[PDB]
């Protein structure tokens, strides 16, 4: 049991106002604690020596499990493979890629909701920018067609999937659908799909082999962004700016529970990096991107990477 200061008490009221929330003077009493209890790990954390800095956010008032049951995959994925087929060729590779810098090949920050679909975004996100980069069109392709239809290649909707099978599943599918067509509902529903109405189609589906980062390297610098999946904890979820790692997170592919983006790749004061692209809308982290370690299978980051080639 924490004792809250007036400082902590002053700002989750508002919180609690800026986040919309309600809660009986019960739960009031549940919440503020949590706050508390994160304000103090923030404060601990921004006010020792790390290489990212954490912040306030939409999960402040949020216990880990609470974040885990409704925001992270319930399961264990199928992320392990024995079989890949991406091929690296040879480097060296430039220092710095940036895809948001070099043309309109990355779509918005969008936001998942209180649904395990992070994979779904991570396979969109990849999709709209292979057709950027291929044609010079971005699209805004439909999260909730993957959530809602993709089960048959063992994907689960809200309680999660993975970028490859998604893949597998526009191309067999004969393509994805819209936004505009078919609107995110942040929930699990009855399949709208509508063959006329696909505007977003895959040829091949590329296959990172299990541990490979700098394959993944090659593939952001030569082709494209790139799907990934890792382990997400606690500490992740406050992350704020910097380059975020973590000694606590695991590295192997039955812990990941998560999947972002890829987008580009750099370093600062010689560490090594990713930028990243999340589903968590654009006022998380840094205007909904962060920078995670590069070359350490970082939190499992190079266990199933994958990317999509657009039929075109
Ligand atoms: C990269 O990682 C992904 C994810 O793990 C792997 O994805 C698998 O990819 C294979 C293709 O390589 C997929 O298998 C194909 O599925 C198609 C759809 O199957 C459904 O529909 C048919 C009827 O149309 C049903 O029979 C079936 O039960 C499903 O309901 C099939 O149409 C394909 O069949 C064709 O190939 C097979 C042999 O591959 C032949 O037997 C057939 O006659 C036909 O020619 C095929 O089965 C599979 O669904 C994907 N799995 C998942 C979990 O997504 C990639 O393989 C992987 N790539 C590499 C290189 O590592
Ligand atoms: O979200 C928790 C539930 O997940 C599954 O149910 C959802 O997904 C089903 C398809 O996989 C939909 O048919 C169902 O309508 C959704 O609620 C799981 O089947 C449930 O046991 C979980 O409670
Ligand atoms: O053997 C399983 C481990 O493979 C990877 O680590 C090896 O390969 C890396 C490059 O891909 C090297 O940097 C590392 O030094 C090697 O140990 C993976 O990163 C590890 O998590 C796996 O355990
Ligand atoms: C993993 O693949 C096996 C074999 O196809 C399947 O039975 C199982 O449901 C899959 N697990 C998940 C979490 O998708
Ligand atoms: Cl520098
Ligand atoms: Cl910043």
């Amino acid at each position: 049991e924490l004792c809250v200061n007036s400082l902590e008490k002053f700002h989750f009221k508002s919180w609690m106002s800026k986040h919309r929330k309600t809660y009986s003077t019960e739960e009031y009493h549940h919440r503020l604690q949590t706050f508390a209890s994160n304000w103090r790990k923030i404060n601990a954390h921004n006010n020792g020596n790390h290489t990212f800095k954490m912040a306030l956010n939409q999960f402040s008032d949020m216990s880990f499990a609470e974040i885990k049951h409704k925001y992270l995959w319930s399961e264990p994925q199928n992320c392990s493979a024995t079989k890949s087929n991406y091929l690296r060729g040879t480097g060296p590779y430039p220092p710095s890629v940036d895809w948001r810098k070099k043309g309109n090949f990355v779509s918005p920050v969008k936001n998942q909701g209180a649904c395990g679909s992070s994979w779904t975004f991570s396979t969109t996100g990849a999709l709209e920018s292979a057709i950027a980069i291929a044609t010079g069109k971005m699209l805004s392709l439909a999260e909730q067609q993957l959530v809602d239809c993709a089960q048959d290649f063992n994907n689960h909707g809200c309680q999660g999937g993975l970028p490859s099978q998604a893949f597998e599943y526009i191309l067999y599918n004969k393509g994805i659908m819209g936004e505009d067509t078919y609107p995110y509902q942040g929930k699990d529903g009855y399949c709208k799909f509508q063959p006329g109405k696909a505007i977003g189609f895959v040829k091949d589906v590329a296959n990172i082999t299990i541990y490979d980062e700098e394959a993944m390297v090659e593939a952001v610098a030569l082709y494209n962004p790139v799907s990934f999946a890792f382990e997400v904890t606690q500490d992740f979820m406050m992350y704020r700016t910097g380059i975020y790692s973590s000694t606590s997170c695991h590295k192997t592919p039955d812990k990941v529970n998560h999947a972002v983006l890829a987008v580009g790749y750099g370093e600062k004061n010689g560490i090594p990096y990713w930028i990243v692209k999340n589903s968590w809308g654009p006022q998380w982290g840094m205007n909904g991107y962060f920078l995670i370690e590069r070359g350490k299978n970082m939190c499992g980051l190079a266990a199933c990477a994958s990317y999509p080639i657009p039929l075109v």
